[PDB]
């Protein structure tokens, strides 16, 4: 629970973010007049939704990855990571809003972001698992000299 | 292990909700045949896809929120938070199904459930930085009066 | 902290899963030229984009479970069948990729892999909870002989 406050704020940060994302998205739902069973309407509504939507299906991945590597590895490089993509997303929510092209430049920073975390996870599952493979392995060139 | 076997179980409850909600899709694109790789058709299919859509994507904010605020601040309290959202997000999908209008009522009880759920994981949070926090606080003001 | 490791694998191989899934859907949309607004176009790209979706959607019921499981059944048996699933989905992403029939066989594959781990985690639950249970109830009805 020590250990653990840090990605839990990331975390909560995180949820707080798609909740602002949804909130846009039920305003751009009013403002171009879009009714809910409707997923399709004006270009603008549309780039709203698809941000969210975006943001929504990558959340899962975030958070995997914030926990894993913040066990796994360090707490404080993951939660940095998990607020740097964080923030990247956000960028992402808002200028894919304005043109669908201006979502790419955010969409890589956040992806670089997601990427490091996945790394440091990686690393720190090797720093696991490796040690006692590698002793498993040497205890078998060792039961052949003996 | 103890202190998280509620929090697991609505956890669990919620994946089989889930899986309900994914059924009914499945169920209602035979109804009212829809093919796999078509998202769009009668009405009465889209309401029932769009609520499944909707449950699914809000489902990592409240299995974030559910163990930080489980965790940090109250298992208990957290597990009925939990159990609330779940009942009003069953009767939101439902709701949803038959008219685009009848979800908005269950929609709100859901926000609120999830919104109290993420006010108990904003307060356990603050309760634990908080006092170390202060703790350095008065260590400079002291500083000054030393 | 490592009674969580063997979960902490599997999860971050389904991150990287989802990653390609995501990658593909990103390729596939060069190559069919259907830009970042529209969600629709040719028949393979709709495949490819429907097969991203799905998976993604299922994703945190996936995590949710192995986790549940992992912690309250068994690590090593909920890991395995987190790695059935997994694969069962790559499959299920490439057959849908080809046809919307091909789908079919990976996505049973993966649904029952998928129903085994709410199936452990259920009674992972139970083992916690049933046994404090059922002697509060065998207290009632023997304060009743008694
Ligand atoms: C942290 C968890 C919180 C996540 C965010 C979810 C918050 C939920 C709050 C619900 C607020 C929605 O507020 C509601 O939106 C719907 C569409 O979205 C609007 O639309 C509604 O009224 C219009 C009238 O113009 C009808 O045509 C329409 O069929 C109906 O759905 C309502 O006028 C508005 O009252
Ligand atoms: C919703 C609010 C979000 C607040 C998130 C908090 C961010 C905190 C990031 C910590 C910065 C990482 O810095 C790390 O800190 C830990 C703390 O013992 C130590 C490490 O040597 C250091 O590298
Ligand atoms: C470099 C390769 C050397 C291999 C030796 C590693 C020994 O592996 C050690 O196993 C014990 C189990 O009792 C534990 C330690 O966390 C682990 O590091
Ligand atoms: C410990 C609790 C376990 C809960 C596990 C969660 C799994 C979810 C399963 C709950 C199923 C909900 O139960 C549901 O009730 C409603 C009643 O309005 C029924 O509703 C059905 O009949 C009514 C007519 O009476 C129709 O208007 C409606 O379109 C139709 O779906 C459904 O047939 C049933 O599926
Ligand atoms: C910094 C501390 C973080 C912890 C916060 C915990 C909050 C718990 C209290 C629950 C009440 C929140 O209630 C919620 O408030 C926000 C205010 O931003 C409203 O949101 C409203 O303002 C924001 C501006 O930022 C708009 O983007 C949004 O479209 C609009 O609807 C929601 O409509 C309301 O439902
Ligand atoms: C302006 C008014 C604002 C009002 C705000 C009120 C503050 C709300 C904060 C409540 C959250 C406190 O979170 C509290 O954390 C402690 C951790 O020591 C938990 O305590 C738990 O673990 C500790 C170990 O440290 C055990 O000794 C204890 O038996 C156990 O219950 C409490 O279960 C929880 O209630
Ligand atoms: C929680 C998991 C929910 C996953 C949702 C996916 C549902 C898949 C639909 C199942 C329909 C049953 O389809 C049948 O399955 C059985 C056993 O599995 C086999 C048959 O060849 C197949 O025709
Ligand atoms: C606490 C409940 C746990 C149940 C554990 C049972 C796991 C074994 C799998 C069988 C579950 C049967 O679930 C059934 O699936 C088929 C095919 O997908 C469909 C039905 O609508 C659904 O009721
Ligand atoms: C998958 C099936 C799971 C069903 C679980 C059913 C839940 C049963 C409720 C038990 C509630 C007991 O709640 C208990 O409260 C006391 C208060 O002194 C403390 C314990 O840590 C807590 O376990
Ligand atoms: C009853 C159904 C059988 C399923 C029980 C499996 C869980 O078995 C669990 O093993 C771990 C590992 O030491 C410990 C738990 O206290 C025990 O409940
Ligand atoms: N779901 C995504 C999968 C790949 C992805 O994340 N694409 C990025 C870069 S093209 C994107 O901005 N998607 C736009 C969108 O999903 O609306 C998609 O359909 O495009
Ligand atoms: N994905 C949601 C984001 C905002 C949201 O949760 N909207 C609520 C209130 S309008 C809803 O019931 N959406 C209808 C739907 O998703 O089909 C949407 O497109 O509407
Ligand atoms: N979101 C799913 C919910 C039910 C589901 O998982 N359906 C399976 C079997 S029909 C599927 O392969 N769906 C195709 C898809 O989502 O593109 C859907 O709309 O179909």
């Amino acid at each position: 629970k020590d250990e653990v406050a840090l990605l839990a704020a990331v975390t909560l940060l995180g949820v707080l973010l798609q909740a602002y994302f949804s909130l846009q998205v039920i305003s751009a739902r009013r403002a171009f007049r879009v009714s809910p069973p409707l997923t399709t309407g004006p270009p603008e509504f549309e780039r709203v939704y698809r941000a969210q939507v975006n943001c929504s299906e990558y959340f899962p991945l975030f958070l995997a990855t914030l926990w894993v590597a913040g066990i796994f590895f360090h707490e404080g490089a993951a939660a940095l990571c998990g607020l740097v993509y964080l923030f990247a997303r956000l960028r992402y929510f808002q200028g894919y809003a304005r043109s669908a092209q201006l979502r790419l430049a955010p969409l890589y920073a956040s992806a670089r972001a997601l990427w490091l975390l996945v790394a440091l996870a990686a690393l720190g599952l090797l720093a696991h698992f490796l040690p006692a493979a590698l002793r498993a392995a040497l205890l078998g060139r060792l039961r052949t000299l003996l």
